[PDB]
């Protein structure tokens, strides 16, 4: 059974390891995927790798006009969204002493502002009963040297899954966060290795799929046990 | 990737094959290609459950609070299948009693089924568990809430969640993952965002995630399957 | 200005009061003006502890796993002081055993002291607890960790933490606050915890006592059902 | 040796948001406990009234903590008047309710500027004055662990605040500086204690974190919510 047969998915960060692995799994599970990213060349290469049932959309998700353009494309080509994987994110290490206004704004714009507006602008297209997955991080629950803004931003992302669970419940839209650990640390991790992108994708699939139909507002750690022991 | 049968040729042991959740899980496991042992106290209801499941299932009568019963179970598994890939340690019982009402007998009944029994269930499965296998523990939303008259049940289910952490550590050299599932309301109640009780088959689907290779980088977790109850 | 005596004329009952955190807490409580009952199994160690505390203390020999010993305790408390303002249910014992090693006896001893004893300690205190009183439970960082060979201890301490939530609900009509304290390492394995702890050391028993005093005192009057980690940051980073 | 009666005797405390509410009640208790307090806020008149209410051992400083230059001015005052900081209560915060569909860029930036950016630069700029072994308290909220209707940005920002307590515990451990978050509930039906909290009850919990009683307490989230989030 194709677990996303004929579903429409939008994946932001189709330039990340996890966004591409997710797109591949989703196409293997029968979905039509829009992969979204800032860098056109890697996007087009990714779409060529995936090979079928995929459209690449160049967009900077921090720019409201780019989001409007994305959604117009999705509306015209597929008409509605079943699964939204809001997978933005970038880290720059700076200690508290080293933080500048620019570093703060870059970190929060990509990890938080971009996410909020990605999901806001998807709402008209999202089907009732749909599924929204947010990318948090183990950093959201840890105290890692020089991850000040990144960890704080990923904590913000996890919180938005709770709030959107409440706000969207009338439409039966589930919102859940995935919190990856180290993806290709290993020493602190019970499984004794970094995770493969396809293992993160499989977890995202769980959340996108009907197997998680009674799962809402959670933080799914995909970290080999790092944060759990 | 996708597979018609996500547990093909795997051997699963499910305790609480008299419960709604244990039964629904056995059905889904068989649908996924597994061979299932369903384990429970009441033989007749077990044999009816095995008839409902319909194929690739052995019913085993066993009271998991009795060590000799566990030894009998594992002998049966060893003779029939030879190894265990997935262990769903799912026996449980709830009785409501407030603190002022708690008796020694109530305490012991709750802890013996939910904690002592679970410990010995898993301990005695270790020689048969395959490296790289998956163990799923049934905790509960009760393990993180303060529900009137759930004193011992909630405490015991918090203990169960703890054991998933400890056993993640202790079994890591064998690459055996240990995870807890924490159901909310299933079939009956006890604000929930999804606005309804869960179905046993929805819990089963989440256990399947943990049993399956889709959760291969998932270890030590508490997976709430509660329609959002504990998350907002 | 400040209060000289933060527990002035309050009556406290501390189980496990004969040593460690229970003893440090009894000392601080007495310093803060409380009258304390210290409870333990061995008369000689109790008498030594009472002598160290030095004043405003009654030692009561009792095995808190034995219902009859609890009844005897609370008869004494009622006679001598009438009612209880603070109950620090501070039982606890650890024996390391891996899953493979666990015997029924090891299970029962761990749960009897950490959980059964606790439940009955609190149950039997109820008629004497003043409304607005404070009940402090001893959990552990082990309750949230996956520590090799701590199977039963960790699980028991998780159960303790849970009871603080349930008892918060049950006792809210009486305005009795119930909170858990979760110590880290307190003065090889100890060195391993110190290295993983931000503050880079084990805690002193008096620092645990001071945290229990927060929960016993009016400073925590709007704190209920919590798990207060007192671990130098071990579990928080 | 026994306990000290005045639990912040001669310590220097800086309290942002010190003109009202929790920050004011904290300032009053800190002064009762023997501290010297700097109360920080945006409006002169309210600050002067607050300082008159506190009544002694207090300096009011007008500053918008979202402006780096206002923070530099604050810390120059503290450095000249007291010389060092023992306790920092980084008590920023403001809520505007908006649902996801309603959020604008301006609403987002206001919420994050006051609750997160302001906090970060408040603590950053205090570092040179903070004594080794000092205590930093951050104001998070119960919102940081809940899914409340129309609290999208506020809740998210308060979760970010709690995270920073973790990171700063790691970064500041070599100086033995403790960083903890306080998460208030309702302050003056779902709460076990069956009432809102008084500002003085929040101040007492902040006092615990500021004081030596919490010397082995680091990186935590102290819920002061009458049980709301715990049951």
């Amino acid at each position: 059974m194709y677990r996303l047969l004929n579903k429409t998915a939008v994946i932001t960060g189709g330039n990340s390891g996890i966004g591409l692995a997710t797109a591949k799994r989703f196409v293997a599970e029968g979905a039509y995927v829009f992969i979204v990213g800032r860098r056109r060349k890697e996007l087009e290469q990714a779409a060529a790798e995936i090979g079928r049932n995929v459209t690449a959309v160049k967009a900077d998700v921090t720019k409201l006009e780019d989001l409007d353009r994305l959604y117009a494309i999705v509306r015209e080509q597929r008409g509605s969204i079943d699964v939204l994987f809001a997978n933005s994110g970038a880290i720059e290490q700076k200690t508290l002493e080293e933080i500048t206004p620019e570093h703060y704004d870059r970190t929060f714009d990509v990890n938080v502002r971009g996410l909020i507006f990605t999901v806001q602008k998807a709402l008209p297209l999202l089907r009732d009963g749909g599924s929204v997955i947010l990318t948090s991080s183990v950093a959201g629950v840890l105290g890692l040297q020089a991850h000040d803004t990144y960890s704080a931003a990923k904590a913000a992302v996890r919180s938005l899954a709770r709030t959107w669970t409440t706000e969207l419940k009338g439409r039966s839209i589930r919102v859940n966060a995935v919190s990856p650990g180290a993806i290709d640390f290993a020493a602190a991790t019970p499984l004794g290795r970094v995770g493969r992108p396809e293992e993160l994708a499989a977890a995202v699939l769980f959340l996108a799929s009907d197997d998680s139909s009674y799962v809402a507002g959670i933080e799914l750690f995909v970290d080999g046990g790092l944060t759990q022991v």
